[PDB]
């Protein structure tokens, strides 16, 4: 298919994320190649090279077409594409589970693989609810979280999305009614933790778990909070016997400057979800980890087996590329790499602070954010970014980047310059 | 990795398997070290043996493992573009697959929403149905109706339409969305069943968004078959009472029941349809939810807004590319004759099971062969019995069944059915 043919088929038949099909002002851009940190897109009938500043929704940490990851896939493809995990096991699953248990916060020694982040959150919730059924306390059936959060798009995951500002707000009437603490602040305030504890204490007998994104809340607004809050949550949850679940689907694998964001606080949750960067952006995969005690208790009493089992559970292809991606991360000085990236983002975004439509500029590891005073118009932002050789995808009032770890300092500067210019056009601005 | 004994050790310590109580399962996973064509290489007593994948790896590997055309499609795509985000970008594999799917599915399904798993595609179908009625200004239409014996995945909304009387999610009924269940659909056609279904639906019509069923064959809920005429009745009932019709074809799609889609046996089209499993030929996780023009347009009518769903790996180029090849390979051969031959082989090979003391029924529909027993099938007995006969079988409940790859030769089907009969014989010796 030519790019024009692709556009025609796409307009007629393809539903895109978070959209009203046939009603979007900004049409999809055709992508025809991806190599390293760069995408080849078609614009005005011609190929242009642009930086993947979004890492393809925060997944492509080593860039595209990395030879180690490519070859891990093709090596597994030759041996065994896939077998059912119901009754069988295999080397890629074992290798990946071993790696994940070793690098995640202490105590997480059991791994349930699934095919997507939203499913891994549903699995985490199922684990927490079934845990309490195994304990003979089935009244512990609600979840608690703080506002500003996002945990995926399946119906239980939607129930812990921010109720007012979250994308799933219109569904509140049909979702499980969960417990919400106020928005966690950026700076540490002991009063916030005290109030969280008081609220949790009131509901403890009906709460299976607290579920939060640690340190960085991504899709709900790119908000950062002090890691000390996580220390407090761990303490509160321990004292009131509520399980602690960390959703690290966005924060995992070095993105915030630590291997997992939990590590900024030295905290271990009872259950943890990972995904996105897990596969280096090649294939869909996610995992839910839990402690041995959680795993055992889930089938205690009359609770029985954990009744979940995705058809493509522990897919050899996805596991094999994930193993390579994780090993590639661990085999380099990733901490210094992310520190350099953060410094580049900070330096490059500094001039945005003085722009009239900019409310805040903030950086956490390989995450750089310009918060604006109005929603960002994609019809204006997209051409401006492409004109500068950068693929950016703003949402709400945020112009942000989560670039591949392989970006050179010059590439980071190109990205930040494009971001600054997009921000200038938000408030330029007719 | 890397030896089978090392794999077993890691697996035992760290890996949760589907539908199981980790650390409490009597039958350990068998190590798989390769798969090619219709065969798996499994480790039995430290030795690698080749056995037939009679299950098609949970009903996905319709062309066998490592089919050169599907391998090639994957590697070709890998060399150009592994993945880009579908939020703002489009690409050739997504367009090619969407065009194929709209062309080969029941008439009227012209819009495709890709996702990463079958369970998610069911949640998307439900979200579409609910949002459709919100767009029509009828937010009271928010429940689902189905018949008993059904299965639709493991995420929490999908669980709500699993049969709560003995279905795998039966313990959760108290916390799931309360749906409307008609009695078990009979095998033989009885107009009285449809008349009763209609009377029940009529009472709930004002609160029903959709009827959701598996057409012709109910898989995970019990390998039950029903007359396709029932689907004709459902279409008519749904039309007359203004309730959407959703067919979950995740198990029945792509030729499995002898028609390209099971709906084709009845000559009807649903308003929304889910596909998955065999979609990728069993290489990678992918699923899709299709809907009519009316559903797509309405969903964002009446101020209902965008469809707020968007999997991170939505429309993954690798998964789409191998699916295009799988679908084209199916369409480019006389698949209908192939399935007819498979059905004849299964029927001929399973006939001797009817006389066995523990066998209550033997039934075949397309490339699906089922021996139903009068007691649960002990995996500890069935597994080595089948393996010693060169066949991988995975019974569940009281069912010894096969859904073999379409590439199975008559000799291979004879081998599969012989193993099934021996398993059934062993069941009845208690
Ligand atoms: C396999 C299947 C699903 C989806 O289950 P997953 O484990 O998510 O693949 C849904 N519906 C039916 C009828 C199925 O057979
Ligand atoms: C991306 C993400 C998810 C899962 O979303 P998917 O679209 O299913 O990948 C869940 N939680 C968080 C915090 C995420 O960033
Ligand atoms: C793989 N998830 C869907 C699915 C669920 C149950 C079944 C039947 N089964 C149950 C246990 C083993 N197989 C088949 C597919
Ligand atoms: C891809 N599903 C998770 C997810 C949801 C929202 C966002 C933020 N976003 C919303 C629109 C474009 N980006 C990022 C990841």
């Amino acid at each position: 298919l030519t790019p024009e043919q692709i556009i025609a088929v796409d307009g007629a038949h393809l539903w895109h994320p978070y959209s009203s099909i046939g009603r979007e002002a900004v049409s999809p851009v055709v992508a025809v190649a991806a190599h390293g940190a760069w995408l080849t897109l078609i614009r005005d009938g011609q190929p242009i090279e642009v930086l993947d500043a979004m890492s393809s929704w925060w997944t492509a940490i080593h860039g595209h077409g990395h030879p180690a990851l490519d070859q891990a896939l093709t090596t597994q493809l030759r041996v065994m594409n896939h077998v059912m995990f119901g009754g069988l096991t295999h080397e890629p699953a074992a290798r990946l589970a071993k790696l994940l248990v070793d690098i995640t916060p202490a105590g997480l020694d059991t791994v349930f693989f699934s095919d997507s982040g939203s499913v891994s959150v549903e699995v985490a919730a199922k684990m927490a609810l079934q845990y309490w059924r195994g304990r003979g306390l089935p009244g512990k059936r609600r979840l608690m979280t703080w506002r500003g959060g996002y945990h995926g798009d399946t119906f239980l995951a939607m129930s812990i999305c921010d109720p007012h500002g979250g994308m799933h707000s219109l569904w509140t009437d049909v979702l499980a009614a969960q417990v919400f603490a106020p928005q966690v602040p950026r700076d540490y305030d002991p009063a916030y933790s005290a109030a969280f504890e008081a609220q949790l204490a009131q509901h403890a007998g009906e709460l299976a778990a607290v579920v939060v994104e640690p340190v960085v809340q991504g899709a709900g607004g790119m908000r950062f909070h002090d890691p000390r809050y996580l220390h407090d949550l761990r303490d509160i949850c321990r004292r009131y016997e509520v399980l602690l679940i960390f959703d690290e689907i966005a924060t995992g694998f070095g993105r915030t400057g630590a291997l997992f964001a939990a590590d900024h606080a030295g905290v271990s949750p009872d259950i943890m979800c990972v995904g996105k960067a897990l596969t280096g952006g090649y294939l869909s995969l996610a995992a839910t980890l839990c402690t041995a005690d959680v795993a055992h208790t889930i089938s205690a009493g009359a609770a029985g087996a954990l009744m979940h089992g995705p058809t493509f559970m522990a897919n050899p292809l996805a596991c094999a590329v994930s193993v390579a991606s994780v090993e590639l991360l661990l085999g380099q000085d990733w901490r210094t790499r992310i520190t350099e990236l953060a410094a580049g983002l900070t330096a490059g975004l500094d001039t945005a602070r003085a722009l009239p439509a900019v409310t805040d500029v903030r950086v956490c590891g390989a995450i750089g954010v310009i918060e604006c005073d109005r929603p960002v118009d994609l019809a204006v932002a997209t051409p401006a970014a492409l004109d500068r050789g950068v693929w950016l995808r703003p949402f709400r009032n945020l112009v942000y980047a989560m670039p591949p770890y392989i970006c050179t300092p010059a590439e980071i500067t190109q990205i930040t310059s494009a971001m600054v210019e997009v921000a200038r056009l938000v408030g330029s601005l007719p």
